[PDB]
This record gives structure tokens, sequence and C-alpha cells, in this order.
């Protein structure tokens, strides 16, 4: 039982572990298209002797952080251990090895989508974003008088087939993912897989449809079993007008009873209607997890709030070291130090705070970050707060 | 069809309307005990001729706003129109007559709990707090190493009967309601009714039990049909230690599978556990609704964030007039004016912003509040943000 | 095992059988009030030897048949055989004995409400009325432009306590039950029990409410578990304006989501709304069962349609004999004969046709009534067709 | 916003609008086969400017009315508007244009199947047939002694594969559709679609089977998820003997617990069983909708009841003129007039009455048809009543 990099002979064996560990595994076909994003020396395997019984890999992704700064991010995926080799310490060996490779490759941050909220708590990964499923009873849904595009006249939204307007979607998404914190770059290979999942599979999902705006798009599909529910798989909108214009079209679906969308907590849809409660939050869960690899490099690259007063403090990470942090006028200075620490927090506590979805005061009451200065807490709350609402791009 | 104040002969007719309109009507018995909080001329009735076919009233309450300031608040309750006289315009007359009396009684703000999120949107009421039902699978629940009171020793929490410790609960709640925004003063009569609902009703609710801490308490009861669920009806905790100590006791219930609590979104519970995903938000809804009656009086009495630069702007309320606002050092200056306005919003929009549950940027994207200056928006978001997270006190 | 009339000592044993056989047994308390409607030698018991192990009785009722004629009707009720003595022939012995007593007392017709549609098919009882449960989604419900009382002004419907208006309910019901086919007389003892079932029972049903009109009333209650459903237990309307005005009030219950009512197939409610489909038929079942005791007495006393041409024919009942029937201008002559039979049907087939709920053409297609004259068949459909729609009064 | 006839270049765009608006859309393949029934200039489209956003068409169909007379009927189908162009008045323009085209082609009546019972209420369409689902628990279902084919002997029903016996099915249906009111002519192209849906689709419906009587056929299939329910999609029987013969076969399916069938209210199935209540009506809805295009041409071509006295009256339609009607001996005379009106009804009210599914007394109670003569009402009920029970043919 040892650890090494995989070969071409290992890939048929890696699909077998994937299909048995992941129920939503996209088959042996699509995993090759996802492989084009995995860099060389970006995957680890464990053999027994010998059959492959452990695997874990990261992808080269581009995550947008607050202040429209794009960071190279290691996207952890395909992390699976055979049921016959658990409790031994294969995950502990694989994840510790990959982080060593991620740190050598020069990645400031590492990210993943968790299957459970307890596996990746100690590994330094913290829930950085929040998924927020909204379900709208569209039969009662009526827009507020203040909602944009209230008058009569040719609406700027069109009902189009998703595969026939690909070039337009790639352009809109690119404009979205650069200005919205949490946005990820979608390469050519990922549009290939997303657009192939739009056509109706025999015995699977229904045919997807698209609503097209010059500054946004809605990618929806009717549920296979619930023929009265339209499930919006994707909603990208650049302008505030584009968001409202796409929803007037979505509630326009007179064939449907309900419209469901997995979105972000600060979605302005509830206020867009007369009855705010008609946009019910049916489901809430953490989305994208973050592990800050390079502490000073990640904190400096992020954009902060201009509203907060200029302050300086010494921050301590569990086993990441001790860092001096200077925040003022939107930008931050971060350099390694050894002066007396004011705030003490674990590696995963910084992960949650980074994108600004979780307040430090909330984590302080939970005693996840410790400080004797209560005024410093109020300043970290304001400084880490993102100007543009945090969103989850896509699952990987 | 005429509107007037109720006499002693009207109450028997009023209880008829109340029982036919509200399914959870406490009965003609308990409604008289709730009446002791309604001031003279604080109720209105509509008769047909003659039987009463429309009623509305408010209660004298004390709401705590950001900055530990306690405001006199009109608590709109018992608002019902007979099913034989709907679409006739009885509510429009009654609510207008009560607001008149509320303004003449010098109340800065009015408050209610909505049965539907669309009825009171036009009357100036906006969702001021947010409810957040957390269901924790306690079997999988394990506390984080950072959680307070992690070591062994005699726990300061006791399992006591709620009716036998009334003096302690009243003392703890009074401390809680004064320091937490959204907190309401609970008089002698409401404590009488709360403890009356603790005892198990024949064929109804089960017997309530209490967990008592020197600085907090937990009121819970087993669900009538779900024998494995413990429903925490009330959780009040003054100190950060008390919150954690009470939750160790609640997860200590080895008889139960799940512990459910209706709380606020900023609850530190999920971070207390090793698995944050175990504290599942099963239900989300608006709680307390607010209508600002006296605009300058309400805004000046409120405490604001220090972590924002001093600014001044002219705010306009759709039909409430025009006001100049100066925010600096956590306090605000507000007086009526007629100089050009920089921000335009409806009366209900201010209600949502007041306690600081909703951000101004979110309402701006929904075009509920309008401005040309985007810098002002960022400042309004930070200034209105509550330091101590907002909580819903009780339902009325 | 012997059959005889019951004494005073038998009653405590009868209530044991009733409680063990009927789930909705009103207890030993209320069954004594129902006993005041059972005439002397109108009840039979079967003892073992000695304990009572079989019971059956009939009540002196007054059924209104087409043409506003009221016939004294024996109402079979409390028919139960102990589980320890079934498949023995106790029911066949009891029912034959009661049919002897009914015919000796001189009742033209016999009536019951069946627990299964197969037990009383052989005994001569046929499904005489059809129950029709309509559940209306009142949130979507909007009245048609042609619906009576569709303007502004004081509505003539009141929301009242049912127990405080007994005098008016009895008066309206009496006017209703006399003009509507299938209507039964309700004695003082039954109004006693009806109003006693209106009050809220601890762990049972909720408090019942009433909507009163000069020419009609509606008794409704919110379901014990479904707090968004209001069940109309009773809707007596004399005039067409009363029916419409009560349904404006019923849909006026803004507290509820759905209004359910068990009524008749010829209810004008669906056409009273803009969308006829909003009044969905959620449940269909047979109501009152009818067995003609005296074939010539019943057919003569009934009222027939004036539209059909005058015809004379000979009909035969399987074991009831052969009768010549002369139908012309509302009234009919029925005298026993030995001439050639043109129509042949079982005793229960006449029972179904009598009130005019089931057409003869439907039974002829099923071969329940036989004839070689198809022109005679069309004349039977028109003649037995009730001018005023057939309704079920109350269950017994 | 322009309305015109569709070209060949419009069809790919029309399929997109069809698939998005209809969930049960038969795909771009099958819609071409249905288009062989759409006559030249029998379709309309609305373009934006240009993309097609509104569409509506009618099919050349042959409906059988009471009296075995077959009328050419325009079958409205594919009527849909884009979700981006609703509340604009596209349906009002399209339907009015088609009604203008239908009248020019010389059609007496127009027909459709509605998605909601409120959209086509004002356009002149009324519920003309009634759907009636019956779920029979075949485990308890035992046939009555009077039911045809009682004793032993070789049954004249066979279990056959539907695709191998196309010739007989077309022969039986043609006999059925000509003698039964509501019967539609099913051309060569529609039998292609019906038999193509018989084969088991991967992940969809299961293999369809057929029961063949020389005078009737039964098309059934086991439900996708409910492996104990046999869904009878089609039951056509010419003789009353065949109807009973097929049901002995259907209840013969010992693999099933329940047999469901969407039929008509006057189905003689319950009277075939010893327990009439085993044939439970689980579902009840309106079927075919009829708009009378030519008032005198349709009324004269219909067969009326012989069992009614001869009468003459003047009928009006709100905005469709005034007509003199004379009914006697089964046939009617109708010519446009301007003499004082006796009966006043909307255009859709006549549609409901025409096929004889809805009684005039019920519609007069709901004030949908007004007359001061109550005697005239009783005669309209008897005259319009169809001798042969009305049935829904197929869904279009
Ligand atoms: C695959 C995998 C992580 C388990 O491998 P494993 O061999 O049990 O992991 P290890 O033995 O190295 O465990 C190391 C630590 O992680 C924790 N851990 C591992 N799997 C866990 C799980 N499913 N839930 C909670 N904690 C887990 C253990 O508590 C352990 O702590 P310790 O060091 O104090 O003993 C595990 O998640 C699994 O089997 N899941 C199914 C496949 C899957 O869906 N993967 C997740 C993709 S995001
Ligand atoms: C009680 C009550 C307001 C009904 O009275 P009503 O006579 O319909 O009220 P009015 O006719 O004065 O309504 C005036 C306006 O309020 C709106 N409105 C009133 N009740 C409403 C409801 N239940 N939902 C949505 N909007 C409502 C109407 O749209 C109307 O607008 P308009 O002025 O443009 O016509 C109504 O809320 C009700 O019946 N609710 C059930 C009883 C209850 O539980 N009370 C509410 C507790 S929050
Ligand atoms: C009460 C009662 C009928 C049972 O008595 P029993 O001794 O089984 O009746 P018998 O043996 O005299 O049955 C005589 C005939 O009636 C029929 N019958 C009796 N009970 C029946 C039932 N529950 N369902 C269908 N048919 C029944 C039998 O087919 C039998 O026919 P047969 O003479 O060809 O054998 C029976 O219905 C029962 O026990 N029900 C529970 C109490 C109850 O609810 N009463 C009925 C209210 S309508
Ligand atoms: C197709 C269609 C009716 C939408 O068109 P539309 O542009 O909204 O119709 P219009 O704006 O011309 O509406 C005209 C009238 O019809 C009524 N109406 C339109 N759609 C309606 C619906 N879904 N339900 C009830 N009423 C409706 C409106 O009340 C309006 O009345 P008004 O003249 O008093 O304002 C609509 O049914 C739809 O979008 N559904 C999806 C496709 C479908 O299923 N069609 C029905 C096939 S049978
Ligand atoms: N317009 C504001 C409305 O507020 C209240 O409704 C509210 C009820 O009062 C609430 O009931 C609560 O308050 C009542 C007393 O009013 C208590 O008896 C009960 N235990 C408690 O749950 C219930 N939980 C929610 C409901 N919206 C008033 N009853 C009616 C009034 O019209
Ligand atoms: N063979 C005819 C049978 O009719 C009745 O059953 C019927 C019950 O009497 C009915 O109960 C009704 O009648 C009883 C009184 O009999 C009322 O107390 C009750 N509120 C009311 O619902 C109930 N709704 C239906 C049931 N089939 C008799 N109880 C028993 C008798 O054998």
């Amino acid at each position: 039982v040892t650890l090494c990099s995989p070969t071409e002979d290992d890939w048929p064996g890696m699909f077998l572990l994937a299909a048995a560990s992941f129920t939503d595994f996209i088959g042996p076909e699509s995993a090759t298209a996802w492989r084009t994003l995995v860099p060389t020396d970006g995957a680890v395997v464990v053999r027994d002797g010998s059959e492959v019984v452990g695997m874990a890999l990261y992808m080269d992704l581009r995550l947008t952080v607050p202040g429209e700064v794009v960071l190279p991010t290691a996207g952890l995926s395909f992390v699976a251990v055979a049921p016959t080799h658990r409790r031994r310490g294969l995950l502990r060996a694989m994840c510790a090895e990959l982080h060593r490779r991620i740190a050598d490759s020069g990645y400031p941050v590492a990210a993943l989508h968790a299957s459970e909220g307890g596996i990746y708590g100690r590994f330094g990964y913290g829930p950085a974003t929040t998924l927020h499923e909204l379900t709208v009873d569209r039969r009662f849904a009526r827009f507020h008088a203040d909602a944009p595009g209230g008058g009569l006249g040719g609406s700027s939204v069109r009902l189009v087939r998703p595969t026939e307007h690909r070039g337009e979607f790639e352009a809109i998404y690119e404009r979205w993912r650069q200005q919205v914190p949490g946005g990820l770059l979608r390469p050519q290979v990922l549009w290939d897989e997303l657009l192939a999942e739009a056509k109706a599979a025999p015995g699977g999902d229904r045919e997807s449809f698209a609503l097209l705006h010059p500054d946004g798009y809605a990618l929806y599909r009717v549920d296979r079993t619930d023929l009265k529910l339209a499930r919006v798989s994707e909603l990208r909108a650049v302008t505030a007008d584009a968001h409202c214009a796409l929803w007037r079209a979505l509630i326009g679906l007179d064939s449907m009873e309900r419209i469901s969308i997995i979105t972000h907590p600060q979605d302005p849809l509830p206020h867009l209607l007369t009855d705010t409660r008609l946009a019910r939050t049916t489901w809430r869960q953490d989305g994208l997890w973050l592990r800050i690899m390079n502490v000073p490099a990640a904190l400096e690259a992020r954009g902060y709030a201009h509203e907060v007063g200029e302050f300086s403090t010494v921050l301590e990470v569990s086993d990441g070291g001790r860092f001096a942090l200077k925040i003022g006028d939107g930008r931050a200075r971060c350099t390694p130090t050894d002066a007396a620490a004011e705030i003490e927090m674990d590696r995963d506590v910084l992960g949650s705070l980074y994108l600004g979805a979780h307040r430090a005061s909330t984590l302080a009451a939970a005693n996840r970050l410790r400080t004797k200065d209560s005024q410093l807490l109020r300043r970290l709350d304001a400084a880490f707060a993102s100007d543009v609402p945090v969103q989850t791009a896509f699952e990987f």
C-alpha cells in the first residue's frame, strides 16, 4: 500500500472506483473531457501491493475573488477511497501529498465541493459560499410596481434552443464570471459537457430550454417526474435589468406551477415581487469550500471595503504561522511575522471568511476565532464583507 | 357600514370573528388577558347596519432597536374582516384609522406579524426580521474542539420544570430583550399565558421541559405526532457561553433523533459542530414586520455602525415627505426638508432596512430604493448593518 | 340462536355491539336520543342460547319524493352482527323479519345508508342518490359575470354561531326538505345532537361556524389536521340567490386554501365560477338506498314529467309481482295485473330509478331491466326524470 | 407585432414554441404527421419585429352529434404564446383571426381540449363532454347475475398484440364513432401515431396490449411505476354485449390490483358488478369544448328527443344575433329573426347544451341562461337530452 502518480494503465481502473463511489458519475466518456483540465502531476493513486484502491486530483481553475481579481485555484475532485480500504489513512496520505504539490505549483488557494460538511473540516477547508434554493409559486407571483420593465412593449428576452446559441452564452458567462465573486472560468471542454446534458436522454432528464437576454440567460428544464416544476439549472445575469427581465419570462411559463432555482442568499428576486414570501427558501446548504494555501498572497490579492477605517493587526493561523495584516482604502498588506498575535483562528476559519459569506462575529461566538479585542471584530466584519454579493459558479 | 371604537357589548361579537378567522385562536378566555395590553381607543370595529363584521387593534409594546435603544411600538394584532364583507374596503379604512391613532399616540414605529407577505406590502410594512428553522440530526452531532466548555466537569445546566422557575426566566429574558435588537418587553400577562401552554393538553400538545443556565434558558417539547422530534419553542441566551452550554444539553437528549428550533440566520450553532451541514435550515420565512410612523424620531433613536465614514444625504419617502440624514460616529441627525433628494424609497423599504436584516444594495437591485450615486449605497449598507445580530422576540 | 323484540335489559348489550361494529358510534349517550324515532316493535335482536349477537332496527322517517309528495319511510339503521356469529344467516333472518314488520306497519318505501355497495343489492335496496364531493381552490376562484348579486352593497349573509340561531336553521331546513326530492324531516331530537356536535371537542373536531341567509344556511368547520381546508358539513339553500350568495361568503374565507362540500351531481356551483374546473369532483359515492315495499303505492304517489307523451305498459318485479303502469301528465295509475309483461327488473332496479338519479337506459345497457321495446325505454327515462335535482338529506 | 400565415421557414421555430409550451409534446417528428389534417391557411403565427412567438391552428375533423349526423368541425390545437410575450393580447388576436377563417370555410362548429377551464370561457367555448375516470378494485369485483355472458362457454374475446390487428380496430372504431355522439373521425395518419405509442419505450411507458371482441376493443397498459395498475387508454364497444364481454376480460387480469379507465359518466360498468361502489370515480373533468360557429346550421343538423311536446321559441346569444327555434318530432327548425327574445344565453352556454352533457336547469340556476318562463326550461332539458350517452372520442 503506497502512493504514486497514475499512468495510462491506471485510468481504466480509476473509472471503476469513481462509478462505485459517485452515483452522479458522468460515465467513462465524460471523465476524459474533465481530464484535459487536470495538470501533469495533478493526480495521485494508491494501489494494493495490485488494484487501484484510492484516488484524488485537482484541476486548474480560475476563481474570481472580491475586487474582480482572478486567482489560480486548485479544484479538488474525484476524491474517493475503496470501501475495502477505509479507516487506514488513505485520504490523510492523498490530501497531504496534493497540498504539497499545490503549494509547489504556486496556487494561493485550493477549492472543492463537499459531499459532507465534516470530512474536510480539519483539512483546512471552510465553507466559502452558500447555496440557496428558491421555489416560486408562479401562479400567485406578481411583480412589484417598482420592478424594471413594468410597461408594455417588445421584451428583450427570447426563447431559444441552448445548443444553437452557444457562442452567445459563452460571451455572457465570461462577462458574469469576471465581475461576480466566486465566479469560475469555463473552458471549451466544459461547455461541451454542459450543452450535451441539455438534450433529452431516453429515460433520463427532459430537453432543456433557454431564455436569452443581451446581458443574461436562463437555462431551465422541466422535472422528469414533477411535470409542473421547471428547474432552473443556471441563471447568469450581468445587469440588474437582465435579472428582472429573465424572471418575467420565467414566471411567464403558464404550463408550470412552480419555478425552482439553486441561487445565492442575497438574491433580489423576493423583493422583485409584491409578495416577498412567494419566493420560498426550500433548501439551504454550503456550496464551495476554500482552503487558503498561501496566506499572505491570498489576503493581499483580495479587494476589501472602502467604508471601514484603516487598521492593523497580527493574525495567527493554527499551523500556518503568524502574519501581520494591514487593511486600508480597499487594499491589504500581508507579510509573515512573529510579533504577539491578536487574533487566533484555524486554517478553515479563514476559508469561510475569505469570500465574505460568513461574518467574523458569528465565528467569534462559536469560538472558532479568538480575540480579546471586540472592536477589532467589528472591523474584520466590515473589511471582509464583499461589495458584490457572493455566488457559486458551478459544481466540480 | 360604519367605523367606531368598541364597547363592552362588542367583545362577544369580536371573539366570534376572531375564532372564525384565526384557526390558532387561543379562545375567548385567553384573548381577555391579551386585552390588558391594548390601550384606550387602541381598537376599531366595523358593524353592518347590527353585527360586527370587521376588527383591528394594536398593543403597547417595547421594541429594542440597534444600539440597545427601546422604542414604544404599536403592535398590530387581531386584524380580521368577516368573509361576508371582503373586497368591500374595510381593511383600508381600519388600518388607515389605526395608523392615525398610532401617529396621534406619538409612536415612532408600528409592528406586526403577517399571515401573508403581500397584504401589508402596500400599507408601509416591510419584513424587518428573518426566521430560520434549524433541524439538527443530534445522533451525528459532535461538537468542535473550539467549542466553549469542551472539558469534563459538572455542567451548569439543569433540567427543570418551567412553571417552577418563572422568576428566573423573567430575569433572563429581560436581560436578553434589552441587549438584542428585535427584542420585545414581555409583561406579566404574556408570561401567564406562556406557562399555561407548558402543561400537556388532553389530545393536544405535550408537556414542556426547560434547560436552565445562570445566563440562559431553553424551552422545548416533544412533537405530538413525531415522538423522535424535540421542538425548541424558545431559546434565550445572554452570554456566548450560555448558548453553547444549552446546546450541549439539547443534543444531550438521547431519547430524540432530531432537535428543531426556529431562530435567526446569524445563529452560531452550525459552527459549534464539527459538521456545519448537520444544522440544516429546513424552513425560511419573514418574522417581524415594520412600518416607520415617525421617520426622524425612529432614525435618530437607532444606533449605527462606527466602521463607516461620516456622510450626509437627502432621503425621500414615497408619500411620507422628504428628510435630510446625517450619519456619523454611530448616531444620526434627521429633520424634515425640501432640498433635492438623492435616495427614493417606499415606506416599507425603510422598514426592512431599519433593523438591518436586509441590505440596501439588495433592494436597489430590485429597484425598491433608487439612487444615481453608487457610493451612497455602499455607505448605507454598512451604516444600517446591526452590530448585534437581529432576532425575533415573540409572535403576536 | 333465536330472534325476538328487545326488552329494557337488552340495551346495554346492544350498545356493546354498536360500539364494536361502528367506528363512528356516538356513544351510549346519543343513541338514546335516536331511539325516540324507532317505533314499538321496530327493533329486532338475536341472542345466543344469553348475550345479544345481532341487531337491526328502522326509524319512522319522512322522505320527500319527486312532485313535492312526502312519504312515510322506514329508515334502516344500527344493523350489525357480532364478529363471533357471522356467516351463519343472522342478517338474512333479521332483514326478512323487519321487511315483514315494515309492510305490516304500512310503509310504502324503505331506506338506508349502506356501508358497502354489495351487501344490500340482494335485499331489494338500490342506490337512490349520489354523493358528490366538490373541493374548490378558493384562492383561484372567481365568479362569472352572470353570477347573481355581483355588485356593490350590503351582502345579506351573516357569520353567526350555530347554537344561537337554532330557530332559523330549523325553519330554513323545513322549507328546503319539502321542495327538494330526497329531503327528510329532521325531528327535535336530531337538532339536539347536530348542535351538540358543533362545539369544539378536546382532541376532536374544531368549533363549527354558520353562514346565515334569509333563504339558506351553511354549516362549516376547519378540518382537525388540514388547517387550510374548510369542510362544509351542510348547505341548505331554498332559492337560487341564496345558493350563490352563500358561495360568495364561503370563498370569502381568506384564511382557507380549499373549501370542500359533499353535495349532489346537479350542483350549479361549477357554472357559477369563471373556471368550471376549479370546482373539482374529488369524490363520488352513492348516498341513500331505496327499497320499494309497496310497488303500486310508491309509483302512484310519485310525481312524473309533463313533457313525455302518455303511455301505458306492464312492468314486472322479480318477486314483487306483475303491475300495469299508466303514466300521463304528472300522475300515474298502478294496478296489479296478469297481462303480458313488457318490462322486467329486479326489486333494487326500481329503487334506483324511483328518485330519478339513475336513468333506465344505463341500467338497460347493463341488463338490469329488460325490454324488447326501445321506444318504451326512452319514455321511461323522460318520465322518471326528476324536474328538481335529487339531493341527499342527512346520513342515518 | 404582426399576424400572418406560416411558411416552410417558420416550422422549425414553431416546434421550439410547441416543445416549450407543451410538456407532452410528441416531438418535431410526430407534429408533421398531425399537420396532414391542417388545411391550407388553417394556421396563424405571430412574429417579433424576426422570431415566431405566437401560434394557433385548427384541424379538419368530423364530429358525430346526437341523431347520428356527422358535422365537419374545426379542431383547435397547438394554441400557444411565448412566455416572453404574454399579457400582450396575442391570443385574442390569433383566436379571432381563426374564428374568421373557420366561418369562411363553412364550419358549423369549432372544438378544442382546454388546459384550463377559464381561458376559453369568453371565446365562446363551453364544456360539451365530461371525462370520468373509474378505478375498479378487480380483486373484489364480482359480476351480477343479470350481466350478459353469465355461465360457462368459450369467451369471444382474445388477447392480441395491437399492431398485428390494425384492420379490425379501424373497423370497430368506425362503427363506434358514427353511432355515438362526440365520436370523431380518426384518419389514416392518427392510427399511425396510436400504434407507434404501443411499443415499450426505454424508460417511458410499457408495452400496450389489446382485448379483441368482434364488436369491441380494449387498449390497456400497465402503469410505469404502479405495477399493480392497468391503465385502459381506450375502450370502444358497439354492442352492450361487447362492453360487458371486454370487462370480464379486463377484470380477468389477475396480475393487477386495480383497473383504471377515463370514460363517460353514463358508463354502465357499476351496474355490471354486484358491488356498484367498487367502480369508484377517482377523477372527474371536462373533455371536449364546443363553440357554435353557425347557430342555425348546427341546431338543425342535430337529433332531438321524441319524448317532448312540440314548442316554438326565440333564442338570443349576447352578440351573435337572435334566432327562432322550433322543435318537434326529433328535428328542429332554425332561422335568424328579430322578434322579442325569450331565452338569453352566452355563446359558450350553447356549446355545453349542444351535445347534451349539461342540463339547462343547472345552467339557469347559475344564471348562465335567462328566461322568465320556467316551463320553457323543462322542455329544453328534455329536447337537448341525447338518447345515446355522450362520449369523448380522443384528445387533440
Ligand atoms: C473517500 C473517503 C474520504 C474515505 O476514506 P478513508 O480511508 O475513510 O479516510 P481516512 O481513513 O484517511 O480518514 C482520515 C480522517 O478523515 C475522516 N473521514 C474520512 N472519511 C469520512 C467521512 N465519510 N465522514 C466523516 N469523516 C471522515 C476521519 O474521521 C479520519 O479522522 P482521523 O484521522 O482522526 O481518524 C470518504 O469520504 C468516503 O469513503 N466517501 C465516499 C466517496 C466520496 O463521496 N468522496 C467524497 C468526495 S467530496
Ligand atoms: C382580513 C382582510 C384584510 C380581508 O378584508 P378585505 O375586505 O378583503 O380588505 P380590503 O377590501 O379593505 O382590501 C384593500 C386592499 O388590500 C388588499 N388585500 C386585502 N386582503 C388581502 C389578502 N388576504 N391577500 C392579498 N391582498 C389583500 C386588496 O388587494 C385591496 O387592494 P385594492 O385597494 O387595490 O382593492 C384579509 O386579510 C383576510 O380576509 N384575511 C383572513 C383573515 C386573517 O387571517 N387576517 C389577516 C391576518 S395578517
Ligand atoms: C353485519 C353483517 C352483514 C354480518 O352478518 P352475517 O352473519 O355475515 O350475514 P349473513 O351470514 O346473514 O349473510 C347473508 C348474505 O349477505 C351477504 N353479506 C353479509 N355480510 C356481507 C358483507 N360484509 N359484504 C358483502 N356481503 C355480505 C352474504 O353474501 C350472504 O349471502 P348468502 O346468503 O348467499 O351466503 C355484516 O355486514 C358485518 O358484520 N358488518 C360489520 C358491522 C356493520 O358495519 N354493519 C353493516 C352496516 S351497513
Ligand atoms: C396560450 C395563452 C392563453 C397565453 O396567451 P396570452 O398572451 O396570455 O393571452 P392574452 O394576453 O391574449 O389574454 C386574453 C384574455 O385571456 C385570458 N387568459 C390568457 N391566458 C390565460 C390563462 N393561462 N389562464 C386564464 N386566463 C387566461 C386573460 O384573462 C385575458 O383576459 P382580458 O382580455 O380580460 O385581459 C396561454 O394559455 C399560455 O401562455 N399558455 C401556454 C400554452 C398553453 O398551454 N396553451 C393552451 C392550450 S389549450
Ligand atoms: N395582522 C397581524 C395578525 O397577527 C396575529 O396572527 C398571528 C398569531 O397571533 C400568532 O399566534 C401567536 O399569538 C397568539 C395570541 O395572539 C398566541 O395565543 C399563540 N400561542 C401564538 O402562536 C401566530 N403564530 C402567527 C399569526 N400570524 C393575530 N392573531 C391576527 C393579526 O391580524
Ligand atoms: N345499514 C345501514 C347502516 O347505517 C348507519 O351507518 C352510517 C352511520 O350512521 C353514519 O353516521 C351518521 O349517523 C350517526 C347516527 O346514526 C350520527 O351520529 C353521525 N354523526 C352521522 O355521521 C355514517 N356517516 C355512515 C354510516 N354508513 C348505522 N350507523 C348502521 C347501519 O347498519
